[PDB]
């Protein structure tokens, strides 16, 4: 279950992830809140993204 992203967003901090509306994740850890460990598939990188900024593809 793939997610994607609904709006576009910039990290505040390198925890965070920046990324573009349309850009599609795998998601490492949902347990912990709504802030969610993802990897781009576009980019490669990882980061933490909010879960309300994405939906499941
Ligand atoms: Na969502």
């Amino acid at each position: 279950t793939l997610f994607v992203a609904l709006y576009d967003y910039e990290a505040r901090t390198e925890d965070d992830l920046s990324f573009h509306k349309g850009e599609k994740f795998q998601i490492l850890n949902s347990s912990e809140g709504d802030w969610w460990e993802a990897r781009s598939l576009t980019t490669g990188q990882t980061g933490y993204i909010p879960s309300n900024y994405v939906a499941p593809v």
